[PDB]
């Protein structure tokens, strides 16, 4: 599914992402316009061997388990086929427990890139939110 970018934001409102680990919801929006431009299908490999998934782009060696990933340790314990469905609730759960694990949005590295210090509200402008 390609969401809207409202559509986007409404939906990690709801999911509990708006100010979560204090990061509002427009750096959540920024992230995953950078990562996949909002497509949850989007998939891409990484020179480790391990691969990105999904609308904020979670990779396979930490955090979801594809089958092909050395030194993979599924720290979300969920297949990352998962995290391409249209429905974001598992990549929002474990978006939580990755900005969760120290370095903030820096795990993002789009984000830390892209997003970090620019006016991240502006992703919501215009939004029934
Ligand atoms: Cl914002
Ligand atoms: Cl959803
Ligand atoms: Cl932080």
């Amino acid at each position: 599914k390609v969401f809207g970018r409202c559509e986007l934001a409404a939906a990690m409102k709801r999911h509990g992402l708006d100010n979560y680990r204090g990061y509002s919801l427009g750096n959540w929006v920024c992230a995953a316009k950078f990562e996949s431009n909002f497509n949850t299908q989007a998939t891409n490999r990484n020179t480790d061997g391990s691969t990105d998934y999904g609308i904020l782009q979670i990779n396979s060696r930490w955090w979801c388990n594809d089958g092909r990933t050395p030194g993979s340790r599924n720290l979300c314990n969920i297949p990352c086929s998962a995290l391409l469905s249209s429905d974001i609730t598992a990549s929002v759960n474990c978006a939580k427990k990755i900005v969760s694990d120290g370095n903030g949005m820096n795990a993002w590295v789009a984000w830390r890139n892209r997003c970090k210090g620019t006016d991240v509200q502006a992703w919501i402008r215009g939004c029934r939110l």
